[PDB]
């Protein structure tokens, strides 16, 4: 029903390198230029952008517009001042448990909305969770995982990746189709990183050792969390990173249990 704002490069002053760009009348926006080079896709690209523009939720980043010009293709989206979740977590100012709990609930809210719309994120990770100045979050798709046409354009010939959060069924198996349960596993490791204030598996020596470990049941070190972590969140963590994908809960199921716990205890 709603339409995509078709933007031009002229209404942007300059973009400083994913890049921050100032719109002459609308201010700061994040611009992801996808293609630069030598037209048949301009239709499937804008139709995909119209399909993605429908997703509107307070915890999902808004696609503000698209730039479709000759040999120039970009996506324009909201600007979040504080960066991604890992950048905020590694800052020296400690984030209280009330804010961390609020962030978790908002991640659950945004994930349940995307799944309810049939969208599987496939790349949920702290780099894809952007934070504003009020410590509110919004889920992004900076890798263009769900943008099928725009990712095809990104990987085209004439156009001039962590594993910590991938479900084990996708490690060493590119032919496995990601499901909603794959996003639930990613959420589990994001939960751990929120309380550990860092990335997991710091003591890993080699990528092949890490892959074999996770596939055999190895998980982020819970004892490595020095911060206080509620018993219920550790239980939610271990439930969401179960080896069997059918044992992992759904985000509406996570939402039903976590919201009363957050309101009453956090
Ligand atoms: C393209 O740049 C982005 O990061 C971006 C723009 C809009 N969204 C939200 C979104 C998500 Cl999170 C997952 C799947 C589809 C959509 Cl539309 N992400």
């Amino acid at each position: 029903s709603l339409n995509v704002i078709k933007m031009k490069s002229s209404d942007f002053l300059e973009s400083a390198e994913v890049s921050l760009a100032f719109h002459r009348t609308q201010g700061l926006m994040i611009m992801k230029t996808v293609y630069k080079g030598p037209i048949e896709h301009n239709e499937a690209l804008l139709e995909e952008a119209k399909m993605m523009n429908r997703l509107r939720h307070s915890r999902v980043v808004k696609l503000l517009g698209v730039i479709i010009e000759e040999g120039k293709y970009s996506l324009v989206m909201e600007y979040m001042e504080k960066g991604n979740l890992m950048h905020v977590l590694k800052a020296e100012m400690s984030t209280p448990l009330s804010v961390k709990g609020r962030i978790i609930l908002e991640i659950i809210e945004g994930m349940a909305y995307l799944h309810g719309k049939g969208v599987i994120h496939k790349d949920l990770k702290p780099e894809n969770i952007l934070v504003d100045n009020d410590f509110h979050i919004k889920i992004a798709d900076l890798g263009l995982a769900s943008f099928k046409m725009w990712s095809k354009l990104n990987n085209e010939e004439h156009n001039e990746g962590t594993l910590y959060y991938m479900a084990p069924e996708h490690l060493n198996d590119v032919n496995a189709k990601p499901t909603e349960k794959s996003d639930v596993y990613s959420f589990a490791v994001v939960l751990w990183a929120i309380f550990a204030n860092k990335e997991p598996y710091e003591n890993a020596i080699a990528e092949q050792q890490l892959i074999m470990a996770i596939k055999s049941g190895n998980r982020p070190d819970v004892d490595d969390i020095t911060e206080y972590c509620p018993r219920e969140i550790i239980s939610l963590m271990k439930l969401c990173w179960e080896a069997n994908p059918e044992a992992r809960p759904t985000f509406p199921g996570i939402e039903e249990k976590f919201r009363p716990f957050y309101l009453s205890q956090l």
